[PDB]
C-alpha cells in the first residue's frame, strides 16, 4: 500500500550544502519579560528548539543547465543526506527553582513527630534537572505527549488525567523530572514546581506514534540520551487528597505524638549528574543512509524540520549592575539578573531528486499530501505553531569543498 | 521417555506475520487501591494501584493458525499436519520519559541514625516512628515464554514440630515458588519476601510493599525445566546501593552474645545495649539512556531450553520490570480560589501513568502428527492435541491480557519492526 | 621436576554433567543462635563469608560405564578432569549492613573536631556501615590456602603493641573474608572486641594468597580464579583508647594552654568502607566458565575424585528484616514487636567433566607415588576430615546426556 | 659500526641468544607503622614507617653472567665477547587485600569550612588547629630501568645577593630532580614539595608528609635522556577530586588586592577579610580490580630509549607505587583486664603491611668487543669495560633483592616461567 521513496523517487548525483552560519538567541531562562508584548524572551536550556528549514524549490532553482530532467513528465524534489548540528558557548549546567515551593519537610534522614502545616511553609529551593540530549530529524514537525485535564465525567477531587498528543512548538519545555504534563492545570497552586515550569506544559517526544506513522515524514531518525537521578526526599504542604488506608499501618496510639499521620505526599527532586564531553550528540555529522520510515529523507514541500533540546549547556549566567557607587559595600546598591544564550549552526548535504509522475505515481503522491502535487503545478495549516524559521533559499552552494560539512562528506561520505 | 528440542518435530516455513498491540496505558496511583472506601463496596476499584515497581505480565493470544483464512493453504496438509506460530522477533516499546519514582511511610520504624553519631541514651519510648522516603533498586528485565514466568519469594514457613512457640518468636523462613502476575511487586532493596505475615508491625517498609509479596524471578529453576516453556530467553539489569543506615525501634529479638563485646559499667550511659537490629535504605542512583533494555528490537535465534520459540496454545507471555520509567505525578487541585496562599485550600495527589507498545514477528511452522509425535506431544502437554482436534488453569491468575486474534499481518514492511525484520534476515 | 598433566594423562571425547540442584542456607548475618545448651538452632549465614564446596564425584574406575573398552584395566586407571563450571546464584542483587552497638568511635575526625573535651570512660556508639564489595571464586583439586594477620611470639609490658604474623591456613566454609578492616585475627589483635562490628570481631578474615598458590609446584589448589573487588572510604573516625604509639614531637609544634591545644587529640585514625553499587554488568556467576588451560602442572585433573569450589558472593548480601507481634492491640506499641534479621544464600552448582585415562608405566607410577602416594593407593594398583566444607555429593548424579541440562546445552554449543 | 659522536639503541650492538632464564624473589614482605618510624628514643629504629604511599625501589642484583656457571659455554667466545642480562618480562605481584588508609593530623592547620557556610564573622585567635584525617590520591605506577628513577618536586630556592628578605616572607621556589630512594613519599593531593623546608608550622598537611619530600617522577627528563638507562618503560594510574574546601589561620602574606573587590563597612562584619589561604582536602575514590597494574606480567619488546632492556652491570631496578592497598591495621592490646568497659584499659595501635613478589625473565646477550664497541662502551658507562676485565648508589636507600643464587633454566617450573613459555611460543627444554 505504502512504498519506500525508492521505488519512485530517482536519485542524482548532484549534491548541495547549505549552512544557516551562526544562529543567536538570549533571554531569561524562567519566564519572558513582558512590559502582551515581549522586551525579554524566555530562553532555557530546557526547551525545545525546533527550526523550521526552507528549501529553494528545485523546480523554480537557477539551475544552469536543466537538461538532466523533462518538465513535460517530471519534477524535483531535495532529499537530505548530512547534517551537521553545531553547538557554540561552554558545557555547563543550570539551575531552576522557586521562591515559594510547596516542600514542607525532608524525608530523607530526619522527620520526627510532630509539626503540622499551619498557613504557608512555602520555601525559597532550587535544584538542577534531568539532562536530556535529543535531535529529531523530519519533513513534518515532531509529535509530543504530555498529561493533561481530562473530561469532569468535587472541588479539590482529583483531576482525570488523559495523554495528549501535539506537535512540539519552538519554545515548548523539555520534561525535567517531574513528568511530562501540563503543570498549569493540573498543578493550581503554581507551587510544586520551579517557576520555569509551573505555568507551562512539559512534553516527551512520542517516539513510539511518530515510529509507526505509515510515511513516516516525522522521523527520519533520532538522537535521545537522558540520566536522571534523585537528588532530595522531600513531602508536600497541604491536605492529602488520597489518605492512607487503615489495612497498611497500625495507628498511632490517641493522646500520642503520633495519632494523625504526616503527610505521604512525596516528591522527589531530580539531578542531571555530570555534562561531558564523550557523551555530546552535537557538533559532528550525521549522515542519512537509510530512514527507519517509508519517507528516506525525501523533503517534500521544500522544507525541512530539525528538533534539538540540549540541556548541556544550559548555564545561567549572573548579571549584577551597580545602582549606586559609593566606597563600601551595601546590598541596595546593586540589582541582580539572570540571562541564557543558546549558540546553533545547522549544517546540511542535500541530493537532488527527480521523480518520474506517471499515472500510478501521481496517485499515490496525491493520497500522500495533496499539497506536494499543487505546489509542483502539474493558507499553510502550520502557521499557527511556533518554529525558529531558517531561510536558506539563497544559501544553496555547489562548490561543497568551501564549507566544513562539504569537506567532511567529500572525505566521510 | 527424553525431552528434545522442537528443532526435531516442527518445521519451519518462509510465511512470517507481524502484530503489534498499538499503544498500551494504565494509570493510577504509585502506593496502594483506592476502592470506593465510602458511598459503595470495597470491591469496586475506582483507582488502579500502578507503580513503576511493579511487575508487568502480558499474555498474548494468537490467532489459531489452523482455523486462519490464508490465501494460500497449499502449503501443509490438514488431513495429517497441524499449524503453530513461533516467536521469532520482539520489540518491547516504552512511552514516558526516564525517570525516577520515591516511595515511603508516614510511620516507619527507624529509630536512630546509625551512620556517623549514635551516642547512648537509648530507650525508644512507645511510637518513635518517623515519616521517611526513599528511592528504590533500580531493575530492568525481560522474560519471553508461552508459559507465565515463576518468581521466587521468602515466606512464613511452618514451626519445627514438637516446638513451641511462644508469641513472638522468630518466624519461620520457607523459599517459595509461584507464577508472578501482573501486578507483583519487584524486590526494592529489602529482598524478595512475604512482607504481609514477616513483617507484622506493617511499619518495617514502605506503604506499597508493607502489605505486598515481592517476587524475583527463579532463572534457575525455569531454565531447568524440561521443556523450557517459561524461558526462551531473558534479559535483565539489576543496581542499587546503600544510601542510609538506620535502625529499628522494639525489643531486640536475638539478643548480641556476650562474648562478642565488653558490656558497659552499670551506673554509666553504657548500661544497656542499643538495638543491632539496623536496616538500610537502598538507592537505584542514575536512570540513563544507554542502559534501556527496551525501545530496541530483540530476534530469538536460539532459546536457551528446548522449545525453540515455539508458542504452544497460540499464546505467549512477556514479562517486563521497568524501574527505569518510575516518576510519579503531584496532581494538585484547589478547593477554594483566595488572593494568598492557604494550606488548607489545596490538596495533594499522587499518580502514575505506564506506557507501553508490544510488537512481535511470527513464523507459521507445521507439524507432521506421527505416532511417536502425537505420543510426545501428548507426554508434554495433552491440551495440545485436544485443542486441535486430531476449564483454563491460568484463569485464576492476573493478567495484562493483549488479544491479538484481529491484528496479524503479512506485509510486513507497513510496519516498523517489520521493515527492521527485512533488513536483518536480508528477505 | 614437575610437569605437566598433559604429559601423563589422556583426554577421551566422553563428557558427562553433574549438578547441585538448589542449594539453601539461612541464618543469622552476625553470630550463631545456641538453643533453649550447646546447639546451632540458627548458624551464622553471611554474605561476607567463604561458601566452600568439596564437591564428590564418583570413581570413575568403579562407575557403571556403558561403554568400557575405552581403556585397559590391566595398565591404565581413570581419573575425571573438569573442563566446565557454571556457578549459579539466586537470590536479588543487594546489600547488607553490619555494626556494632558497642563500636569504638570515639570523633568525626572528617571536617569539623575542634579541641573541646577529654575522652571519658566509656564513649562507644552504635553504628553501622556496609562493607567492601567482593566477589570472587576459586577451582582447585585441593583446598584453597588464604592468608591472614595473627599474633605472633613475644621476644613484655601488657598493653604493648602485639607482634605481628603472617599465617596461612586452609580457607573453610564459613570463614570471614576482609571487611576493609583487612585480613587478621580480630580475636586476638583487637583485645577491646570493639574496633570492628561484630560480625568479624571475634573471628579471622582471610583473603587468598593467590602468590603462594600459584607458585606451588604441582598447583593443585588454583586450577583458575576470578576475583572483583572495591570499595571506598565512606568516613572518618578516631579511636577512645589511650594511644600506644605516640606522636613524635618532630612532627609538630607543640599546643598551648590558652588555644586548648596542649595535648594533643588520639591521631589512631580508622576509615569505614563501603563498597559502593552491585551492578549485573559486573557478575562473575550465573554463566558458563570454561577451563582451557590451568595456570599450574594439574590442568583440571580432579584427583582423589574431588573438586573443590570456593565462592565469595558479596553481591546479594540483603539482611532480611523479620517482625513478629508479641500482643495483638489497636495501636502501635514498640513493646509489642520483636525485630529478627535473617540472610539467605541460593547456590546451584553445574559442572562438565571430561573422562580421562592415565598409563601407568614404571615411570609414571614412580612420578605419582612422589606427587601423592594415596592416589595410587585408592586405585588397588584423610587430613581434611578437621576441615569443615560444604560437602556437595556428586556420585550418583552424573549424566552422559548433556542436552538434558543447563549447562549441558550451553557446552554442546560452544 | 657503532658510531662514538652519536649515542644508538643497543640493538646495534648486543646481540641476543636464545637463552632465557627466571628468577624469582619469593614473598616479600615489610610491617611497620602508617605515619612514622618509632625509635629507640640515640637514634635506633625499632619499627619502621611503612605506607602504602611510598615509594618502593627496588635494587635487584643479578649474578654476572661472565662469571655464572653455564653448562655449555660454547653459544659465545670468551676471548672476544662479553655476556649480560636483559630483561624480556616481569611480573611485579602483590599480596594483602585491596583497600585504602587514611592519614590525618592532630593539630591540622583547618579553620573553617568554606565550602556553604562561612558568616561574618570569626576571630582567629591563637590555635584552632583541628584533629582531622582524609584519604589521599589514589596511584599506581611502575618504572623499571637498570639505573634508579629520577624525580622531581618543589623545593626552597636560594636567594642571591640579597639578603634583606624578611622573616616570614614567601621561600622562593626552585624545581628540584633527585633519585627515587625506596621509602620516599609520592605526592598526595596536596602537591610535589619539601614540606619540611617549604611548611614551617608543620601543621598544613597530614604528619606522614608533613616533614617528608613528596615526589613526583620526572617521566618527560627521563624519557629524554640519551642512552634511556632510567626509563625501558612505565605504567601510571593516578586519580584524585577534592572532598572538602578549608581556610588556613594564620596571617595570609599575599592579601587580595583592592582592585578585585568592594570593601566592606568599618562598623560592620566585613571590615576585616577572611583568609583566602584556601586548601582542600583530597579524595582516591574507589580501588577496583579492573584498574590493577600488577599481578599480570609485563613483556618488554621494544623500549622507548636507545637502552632496550639491557641491565648494564648485572643489576635492575623497580620502582612501584601502589596505594590500593593501603589499608592500615587497627591493633588494640589489653592493659587490665576487668568485667566491664574503660577507655583507659586498652591501648590503640596502627600497623601497616606490604607483601610483594617480584618475577623476572632474562635473556642471554653477547658483545663483540671490537675496537668501535669498546670506545662507544667506555663514553657511556667505563665502569662497564673495567667489572668486565677486558659504587657511588651505596649513598641512597633501596630495597635489595638479591638474585645471584635465584637463577633458573627450568622455565616450566616457576609461574611467570610458565606464562612466558606461551606468550612467546615456546616448549619447554
Amino acid at each position: 500500500k505504502v512504498v519506500s521513496t525508492d521505488e519512485y523517487v530517482s536519485r542524482t548525483s548532484i549534491y548541495y550544502y547549505a549552512g544557516s552560519s551562526r544562529l543567536l538567541t538570549v533571554g531569561h531562562p524562567y519566564f519572558s519579560i513582558k512590559n502582551k508584548k515581549v522586551l525579554v524572551p524566555k530562553v532555557s536550556g530546557l526547551q525545545y528548539r525546533v527550526f523550521r528549514i526552507k528549501l529553494p524549490d528545485p523546480n523554480k532553482f537557477g539551475f544552469p543547465d536543466t537538461s538532466f530532467y523533462n518538465p513535460e513528465t517530471q519534477r524535483l524534489v531535495w532529499a537530505c543526506t548530512g547534517l551537521e548540528i553545531g553547538r557554540g558557548q561552554p558545557l555547563g549546567v543550570g539551575i531552576s527553582g522557586h521562591p515559594l515551593l510547596n516542600k514542607f519537610d525532608d524525608t530523607e534522614t530526619s522527620n520526627k513527630y510532630a509539626g503540622k502545616p499551619g498557613i504557608d511553609n512555602r520555601e525559597c529551593l532550587s535544584m538542577d534537572y534531568k539532562q536530556t540530549q535529543l535531535c529529531i530529524l523530519g519533513c513534518k514537525p515532531p509529535i509530543g505527549e504530555h498529561w493533561g485535564k481530562g473530561t469532569p465525567c468535587n472541588p479539590g477531587d482529583c483531576p482525570p488525567l488523559q495523554l495528549i498528543n501535539s506537535v512540539i512548538q519552538d519554545g515548548d519545555m523539555v520534561d525535567t523530572g517531574f513528568g511530562c504534563m501540563d503543570f498549569n492545570t493540573l498543578q493550581a497552586s503554581k507551587s510544586d514546581v520551579p517557576i520555569d515550569i509551573c505555568s507551562s506544559v512539559c512534553k516527551y517526544p512520542d517516539y513510539l506514534q511518530m515510529a509507526s506513522e505509515p510515511y513516516g515524514d516525522s522521523l527520519f531518525f533520532f538522537l535521545r540520551r537522558e540520566q536522571m537521578f534523585v537528588r532530595h526526599f522531600f513531602n508536600r504542604a497541604g491536605t492529602l487528597g488520597d489518605p492512607v488506608p487503615g489495612d497498611l499501618y497500625i495507628q498511632g496510639s490517641n493522646s500520642g505524638n503520633t495519632a494523625t499521620v504526616q503527610s505521604s505526599a512525596f516528591f522527589p527532586t531530580p539531578s542531571g549528574s555530570m555534562v561531558t564531553s564523550e557523551s555530546q550528540l552535537f557538533n559532528k555529522p550525521y549522515w542519512l543512509q537509510r530512514a527507519q520510515g517509508h519517507n528516506n529523507g525525501i523533503c517534500w514541500g521544500n522544507q525541512l524540520f530539525v528538533t534539538v533540546v540540549d540541556t548541556t549547556r544550559s548555564t545561567n549566567m549572573t548579571l549584577c549592575a551597580e545602582v549606586k557607587k559609593e566606597s563600601t559595600y551595601k546590598n541596595e546598591n546593586f540589582k541582580e539578573y539572570l540571562r541564557h544564550g543558546e549558540e546553533f549552526d545547522l549544517q546540511f548535504i542535500f541530493q537532488l531528486c527527480k521523480i518520474t509522475l506517471t499515472a500510478d505515481v501521481m496517485t499515490y503522491i496525491h493520497k500522500m499530501d495533496a499539497t506536494i502535487l499543487e505546489d509542483w503545478q502539474f493558507e499553510d495549516p502550520l502557521k499557527d505553531y511556533m518554529f525558529w524559521e531558517v531561510d536558506l533559499k539563497e544559501k544553496f552552494s555547489a562548490d561543497l569543498d568551501q564549507f566544513p560539512l562539504g569537506r567532511k562528506f567529500l572525505l566521510q561520505a
